[PDB]
């Protein structure tokens, strides 16, 4: 059925780490904690759960990517909404960043998603396909084993306005079909497409039940104990 699911936290911090460490996860799930360099070290050494991995948020360049590795960070979050909005990161720039991360043996979480405006304008599909297509342009079939797609409606990020399950699934299904048709069924079949944007402990379970949802990218709810519930919704 579904490939291994991911539960990612996009960053009391020690309190949460302690909580995570004491937490028993019994199913096959990959947990991730993405942090700012500021808290990278701490998390790096406080976090000891076997099912958790730490991820970085951004790498300026080659040197930065190397130092991460030297530090043991093997995962990275790219193309997050604020980057695209306020950091001059265009579709193409993100694609290039995704490829450079891959080239350095990184596991990547590439984020995509439309704005409210794009959503009102009935332009969702195109936007989404355009963003993914620019990504796909710089990867080769084998590289896809290192990619994770995080679909996040910009209007749902931090707003309290989560996508209905029908919205999410429609989005995820679109992405997968394109992947399957442009890249290949095998890749498609294996690809983890996460949902992100106001996920919480109550809405998680229903979202996860959608055929094409493989987990989440969680901001707010990850700074709380409910995150644990988020992890369990992937059972």
């Amino acid at each position: 059925s579904k490939p291994q699911p991911i539960a990612a936290a996009n960053w009391s911090l020690s309190e949460l780490i302690d909580l995570f460490n004491s937490t028993s996860i019994n199913h096959d799930v990959q947990c991730v904690v993405a942090s700012t360099s500021s808290h990278l070290a701490m998390t790096k050494e406080r976090l000891s759960h076997p099912k958790f991995v730490i991820a970085a948020q951004n790498a300026g360049n080659a040197d930065a990517l190397a130092s991460l590795k030297d530090f043991g960070v093997n995962w990275i979050v790219l193309g997050h909404s604020e980057r695209r909005a306020y950091y001059g990161e265009t579709n193409e720039i993100v694609a290039d960043k995704v490829a450079a991360a891959v080239a350095s043996g990184f596991m990547v979480i590439a984020c995509i998603g439309e704005t409210l405006q794009e959503r009102e304008s009935g332009r969702t599909a195109v936007v989404v396909l355009t963003q993914i297509a620019a990504i796909a342009k710089k990867l080769k079939k084998a590289d896809w084993a290192k990619v994770v797609i995080a679909y996040e409606p910009v209007w749902a990020i931090g707003t309290g306005k989560v996508a209905t399950p029908q919205q999410a699934q429609e989005a995820h299904a679109l992405i997968r079909s394109w992947v399957s048709s442009k890249i290949g069924a095998d890749v498609a079949g294996e690809l983890r497409i996460l949902y992100g944007g106001s996920v919480n402990g109550k809405n998680a379970r229903t979202l996860y039940q959608q055929r094409d949802v493989n987990g989440f990218l969680v901001g707010g709810a990850s700074l709380k104990p409910e995150f644990v519930d988020i992890i369990k919704a992937t059972q």
